[PDB]
């Protein structure tokens, strides 16, 4: 079987049904719009209020299908930020690939991240790439029995990493009405828009030169005329052959390429009296070869765009990498710049250190010999002082005369500074703007 | 009027002595070298264990003078150490000038850094320049009534902040031996060597001769040129010498013709006709000429301490020139690296605007593929749906209009990949040659 199917915004909307007005759950809570949980509590006024303060105006329990829309968006991405915030099944959550964390996104936007926190050991399962024991451990849970249809499909999605299971609901709902997607079986009279949507009778909206001849689709909106759309002859069983137009109980068997409308016999030999013909069988045949080749070539097309758009997407992260290939490689150049800067001016702070370490050798030598002399100097001093004591101490003049005779010096060569480094900076604020950024051309 | 010290830590030289053998402390305790305490039990095994532990080599308890010396400095450094470690003196040892730092350092060395820790109050009031309150203090501590004579020198050194304390001490010691310290009497009998020093007879050198080393400066002289110091006979007693050759009269006239006091009998000898001078006439004149001399030696001492002072504030000077030059170099290559990271915040701002410009061309082209991809897909959806054989032919019309929309991959051009560019050969070469470190 030939399924199609996009990604993840749509199974939010396959699986929930957009409701504008205020509804209750045959089992469950109040809830609004597209699966959005307004309050828990029986008291409809609580739902209003809560109501209320979603929209912000007083709405009396009716909301429009933008504002529906805006509080899904809002409604989604909480619950993705819910996630990502959760520390229990965050882990998990990014071990998986798109279409897991996709169904997973769902499981919680369905029932709150703190329900989906309960389910230990099917997590614990999951996270390992242990995919049925997962399954079979999920289907018993009351998140199964209330809702069996929604959790059978997203066990199916998470079991094959596909959204083939949501496909196929796709083209079941094809049989039912975009609007309130009941089953579109012929005791509500069906019709199908040019659009190629099907929508029963009453789901057409309201439905004097002009009073009509003109209605919007429910589901695209695009316009299309009143007299184009067709009855869905296609829900008409399960007779197949339908009754003539103007000729009652009197079956269609011809096609007349005049007027291109399948014909009755009676009108194509009254009504359609010289126009051509075709027997059913080679008419019908011919056109589900046309057909048949046609949904080959959109088949094929449709597969060429696909492709085409996976390519821009892998484009987009690929300057989004030129982007950080140019910045970091700007970065990295700009420091091994300062680096060699840095290697310079550490090996001539060396110079300084080498000249100064000289000089203040130097002068250290001279400060130690200088102490010398002064100590000794002292010494005599205190020695000669003591001159003081009355006595004949004129046998001892030699040795206090020659003595105090002892005068030296010492004397070591001046030397000038270097404290400044003398770099020019005018030429490094020229040479700051020298910035080349070239392109692959 | 005699203050002449000025030094800064031979203070610990001047308050204990130096002894090579191992002597018993003031406290009764068992030390060596310069105050350095080995233990505090009464047994001696344990003393020259732990003099062995700390000398390094087998000493038999007994030391020479340099490694002696060694472990002063040792001992120092150490105390030193113990000084900045503690956290209870360390605030009172900022506050302090660098001769009560040096004071504090002193009381360390004596009785450990947990011993000076204790005088909490006393400590408390130096860094509040409370000066006679300390000392008056201090006056009253275990510690004085211990070893009175080191706590008066420290307490007066800390009241005045000078070392005038140790002076008069360095005067006091002129007359004691500088090598055991004791009192130069005449027992232990004083002589004078050339170099001024004094010390006994014993303490001279133990068994060639007439050249003798000095035991304190070791400045070579003659066995002949030492003097008996003539100037200490102070205790007891009529006091002169007598002559050299002539051991019975003594030396009272002084020549004139070779400047020396001379005996009568060397009058009538050698300057039989001679110049002669009076007693006080020639001892007057002498004493004249001396305090003359001492005069101009004081005056190139004090210029001299000066230079001295001024040549330790030059070789600050380089450090700070030194430190100067490292800051200025490191300043000059942050600013330039400073403004090149700002032209490359700038570069990186126009990528980032180019890119993301792109982005969004491409972003919303991705957003038209999406939708034209899920209207195909419905339509697809729709149209395989002719599986069931039926009147589909009465719905032709529909299916054909709708099937033949095929439409609109809009494109935009693929943008050139943007490189670097940048030139490291000439800008490491620009690099390289940077330096100036001109005088
Ligand atoms: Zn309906
Ligand atoms: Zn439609
Ligand atoms: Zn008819
Ligand atoms: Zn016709
Ligand atoms: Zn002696
Ligand atoms: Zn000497
Ligand atoms: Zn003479
Ligand atoms: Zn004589």
């Amino acid at each position: 079987n030939l399924y199609f199917q996009g990604n993840i915004f749509e199974m939010l909307r396959i699986d929930e049904r957009l409701r504008l007005k205020i509804y209750k759950d045959t089992e469950g809570y109040y809830t609004i719009g597209i699966g959005h949980l307004l309050t828990k509590s029986p008291s409809l006024n609580a739902a209003k209020s809560e109501l209320d303060k979603a929209i912000g105006r007083n709405c009396n329990g009716v909301i429009t299908k933008d504002e529906a829309e805006k509080l899904f968006n809002q409604d989604v991405d909480a619950a993705v930020r819910g996630i990502l915030r959760n520390a229990k099944l965050k882990p998990v959550y990014d071990s998986l690939d798109a279409v897991r964390r996709c169904a997973l996104i769902n499981m919680v936007f369905q029932m709150g991240e703190t329900g989906v926190a309960g389910f230990t050991n099917s997590l614990r399962m999951l996270q390992q790439k242990r995919w049925d024991e997962a399954a079979v451990n999920l289907a018993k849970s009351i998140w199964y029995n209330q809702t069996p249809n929604r959790a059978k499909r997203v066990i199916t999605t998470f079991r094959t990493g596909t959204w083939d299971a949501y496909a196929a609901e796709a083209l079941e709902l094809l049989e039912h009405c975009g609007v309130c997607r009941e089953r579109l079986r012929p005791e509500r009279e069906p019709r199908l828009l040019p659009c190629l949507h099907s929508a029963c009778s009453a789901c057409l909206g309201p439905a004097a030169a002009g009073d009509g001849t003109v209605v919007d689709c429910p589901v695209c909106k695009q316009q299309c005329f009143s007299k184009d759309i067709v009855e869905n002859y296609f829900m008409r069983d399960s007779e197949r052959t339908v009754y003539c137009n103007v000729h009652k109980h009197e079956p269609l068997v011809l096609f007349c390429e005049s007027c291109d409308t399948l014909t009755c016999r009676d009108c194509q030999l009254n009504a359609h009296k010289d126009h051509q013909y075709q027997f059913l069988e080679d008419a019908v045949r011919n056109q589900r070869k046309l057909l048949a080749s046609l949904v080959k070539r959109l088949g094929d097309k449709h597969a060429t765009l696909q492709k085409s758009t996976k390519e821009v997407r892998s484009s987009i992260r690929q300057v989004s990498d030129v982007q950080k290939r140019v910045q970091v490689d700007v970065k990295m150049a700009i420091l091994q710049i300062m680096k060699e800067l840095n290697k310079r001016g550490r090996v001539l702070v060396n110079d300084a250190q080498k000249v100064t370490e000289g000089q203040q050798e130097r002068l250290e030598r001279q400060h130690w010999t200088m102490t010398k002399i002064q100590k000794h100097q002292e010494h005599i001093l205190r020695f000669a002082s003591w001159a003081l004591e009355s006595d004949n101490n004129t046998a001892l003049l030699l040795s206090k005369k020659l003595i105090y005779f002892q005068l030296h010096r010492a004397l070591k060569m001046i030397v000038d500074p270097v404290e400044p480094h003398g770099e020019m900076k005018f030429q490094w604020d020229l040479n700051a703007w020298t910035k080349s950024a070239e392109a692959f051309g």
